[PDB]
């Protein structure tokens, strides 16, 4: 119709719709639409909720910010710089959005496409802001020298019988004359059958972007993506498909959102079928669809469509700092800090998500039974992979945290059949709760690294009996993956709060890999009054330390009947007949008592495993009560976050100062400005938070600068 407002990109939109995706130039508007929903209702939207520019390569291969009509791209990659207003950043946060244009040479990657990705990614890193990559591509571009394809000739073994084969390919002198100035081929001049021929030894092609230069280009952007993951927030959305380098780019950014019915693949199904010589695979989704990648941790989450993908991106960003040199964004909670937790962990197995997010009340219908974190704030990732562990993000009185919790129910995992292997059939496997398997140790380590790079505090609801130590799980390298937990926690740069909840336990190798001493500056450990911790289970401690001999020694000491029989069996003047009767009765009594005296010993061992011993031995900071634990940990975390902002300011003014020195300094400054009578209030987290907020070093700076300058002249006697 002539009355609506239309651009000239209708054909591109349609082409994108046919491939099951969104035209790249329509993504900015999706973000705006997603931002509005994220905000709520049209009563208090800000003025310019989203402003953006297109990032365009100039003649020198540098990016310039432009405001131009959509669809003007000369390479099959597009980039935007976007500023949007959110609850976390009402005055704006920036991101870089980079995306393949799947309507431009099927989203293949050539030199120009690679250069734009590189430059946009470099710009995200230089400014310290998140890089968002929209993946809809066909991998590295494939070409042939079109100007040679229909001019070459064949030197047959026998021109009257071509199935005998051919000796070489060649160009006639007339043809060589047409292309010798174009740098298209390398030829060797020869004579045969009395005719001059230009024998082909190499085909170069006069057009750029045919072959290996496309692989160099792919490697270039793989390296850049590897680096970006280390420096800034990286997120990808997979829509339609991600192939080859496209698949590696999404993996290297780590945080992957995959649209349902898309695929992440290296080589495709029909290619593999041709190589293997039979119809093995039914579909690319079979190789790299959500049912593979959501189930193995490559995909953090799945969405029904592009729009939910974009919305998901904004939700993830809402937990994260606006850039890599900013504090985590703490918002005003609506869920009160000073409330108890209504859901109570039990000895009986429960879904750990209820403890985090709460749940519908079991009896009082229409009511929510609150969990630990702020209502509605817990959002899980890598859910269907390695289900004995739970990983996600949440808010505690408004503070964004990474979250690790442990499943207590037995897990049923469906392992898919291998289509390439005749006798392989589908299996169901069971994984015991409260255990690290190779898969869940890996998921745990991954999550730790990802959250560290988002700069989040980490909350670990510890509940592990140990690692799976059986032959299969040992063969499958459980040991390698347990070690990554150590590396990950060691490298953590933000506070880590470890809490063993009611009826949870921390034992053996599971304690070891998460102990506070791995990162004494970040990690604090807490145990519920109803928790347990020790090298073994009490049943195991008894097996090693309180065996049959010891159980007998116990009966002798405390069972009246057993005591008498031993004392009767003492007398030497005793006949052979009385001796056989007494020791018969002693064995009878022994057999009646072993089972329960065994339980007594188990309880004896159980009393060594208490939070009480934990505290007395200094392996935890405090014993908590679940109902009031949300409140306590809120203030502890606030305090730790604030003390760290100060402590890092102290170090940029005097880098030499040890961490024990600084702790004493902060305490000293508190005592000066409140008085020695109030020094005990340093142990009060709420009071210290308030004090730091009211009081928000110059002298330290003077001395360290003067020390730096004296050193430089000491080391270099010229200069002055
Ligand atoms: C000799 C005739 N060889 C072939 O027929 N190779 C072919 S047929 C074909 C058809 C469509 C697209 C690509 C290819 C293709 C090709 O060049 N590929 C690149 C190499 C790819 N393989 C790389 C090594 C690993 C491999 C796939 C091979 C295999 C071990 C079978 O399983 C795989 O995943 C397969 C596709």
């Amino acid at each position: 119709t002539p009355y609506v407002t239309k651009d000239l990109l209708q054909a591109k939109r349609f082409q994108a719709q046919t491939l099951g995706t969104t035209y790249i130039y329509d993504f900015p508007e999706m973000f705006r639409q997603a931002l509005f929903k994220l905000w709520g209702s049209p009563d208090k939207y800000p003025k310019d909720i989203l402003t953006y520019t297109e990032l365009v390569l100039d003649s020198q291969g540098q990016l310039v910010e432009m405001n131009r009509l959509p669809g003007g791209n000369e390479v099959g990659m597009v980039a935007f710089k976007m500023r949007f207003k959110t609850q976390e950043y009402p005055e704006g946060r920036d991101v870089i959005v980079i995306g393949n244009d799947i309507t431009f040479r099927i989203g293949s990657f050539g030199p120009g496409e690679d250069l734009l990705y590189l430059r946009a990614s470099e710009m995200a890193r230089a400014e310290g802001i998140p890089k968002i990559y929209v993946a809809a591509n066909s991998g590295a571009r494939i070409g042939m020298a079109e100007e040679i394809k229909h001019m070459f000739h064949v030197a047959w073994v026998d021109p009257e019988d071509p199935h005998k084969g051919f000796k070489y390919l060649y160009l006639t002198p007339q043809d060589y004359t047409r292309i010798s100035s174009l740098n298209s081929v390398h030829c060797k001049h020869i004579e045969e059958g009395g005719e001059s021929r230009y024998m082909i030894t190499d085909i170069i092609g006069k057009d750029d972007g045919l072959g290996v230069e496309n692989l160099r280009g792919s490697g270039m952007i793989a390296g850049e993506s590897s680096l970006a993951y280390e420096e800034i927030v990286t997120i990808s959305l997979v829509t339609c498909r991600a192939i080859g380098i496209g698949a590696y780019l999404v993996r290297l950014g780590q945080r992957v959102i995959q649209v349902e019915n898309s695929h992440i693949i290296l080589t495709g199904a029909s290619a593999l079928n041709k190589v293997l010589g039979r119809e093995v695979y039914t579909s690319n989704n079979q190789l790299g669809g959500v049912q593979i990648m959501h189930y193995n941790g490559v995909s953090h989450i799945t969405v029904p469509d592009d729009f939910e993908g974009v919305y998901t991106i904004l939700e993830w960003l809402s937990y994260m700092p606006k850039d890599n040199h900013s504090p985590v964004p703490i918002i005003t909670p609506t869920d009160p800090i000073d409330r108890e937790i209504e859901f109570l962990p039990s000895r009986a197995p429960y879904d750990p998500r209820w403890m985090l997010a709460g749940r519908p009340h079991p009896t009082l219908k229409g009511t929510w039974q609150s969990g630990f974190f702020d209502h509605g704030s817990f959002k899980e990732i890598m859910a269907p992979w390695a289900q004995t562990v739970v990983t996600g993000r949440a808010r505690l009185g408004g503070i964004p945290v990474g979250v690790i919790a442990v499943e207590t129910r037995t897990v049923e995992v469906a392992v898919p059949a291998d289509p390439a292997n005749l006798d392989s059939e589908a299996k169901i496997i069971q994984q015991a709760g409260q255990v690290w398997f190779p898969d869940s140790a890996y998921k745990t380590a991954q999550a730790i690294k990802d959250f560290n790079r988002e700069k989040l505090p980490l909350m670990i609801f510890a509940n592990w009996r140990g690692f799976s130590g059986g032959m299969k799980d040992m063969y499958d390298q459980v040991l390698k993956f347990g070690a990554y937990i150590v590396d990950g926690l060691r490298q953590y740069k933000q506070p880590i709060l470890i809490y063993i909840p009611p009826y949870a336990e921390l034992r053996g190798g599971s304690w070891v890999v998460i102990d506070a001493t791995i990162n004494p500056l970040c990690i604090e450990m807490y145990a519920d009054k109803e928790s347990r911790g020790g090298v073994l289970e009490p049943e195991g401690t008894v097996e090693i330390k309180f065996r049959k001999k010891d159980l007998i020694k116990s009966m002798r000491r405390i069972d009246p009947a057993y005591k008498k029989l031993m004392e009767q069996l003492g007398e030497p003047d005793l006949s052979d007949k009385d001796r056989k009767d007494l020791e018969g009765r002693l064995k009878a009594r022994e057999d009646l008592l072993l089972p329960i005296y065994h339980q007594v010993a188990v309880q004896f061992a159980d009393f060594h495993d208490t939070p009480g011993r934990m505290l007395e031995k200094g392996v935890i900071s405090d014993i908590l009560e679940w109902k009031t634990a949300r409140t306590f940990l809120y203030w502890r975390l606030r305090r730790l976050l604030l003390e760290d902002q100060v402590k890092q300011e102290i170090l940029q003014a005097s880098g030499e100062l040890s961490h024990v020195h600084i702790q004493s300094m902060l305490r000293r400054w508190f005592v000066e400005t409140e008085g020695a009578v109030k020094a005990y209030l340093w142990d009060n987290n709420q009071v210290v938070v308030q004090w730091l907020e009211q009081h928000w070093i110059t002298y330290l700076k003077h001395d360290s600068v003067l020390k730096t300058i004296r050193g430089l002249v000491e080391e270099n006697p010229e200069v002055a």
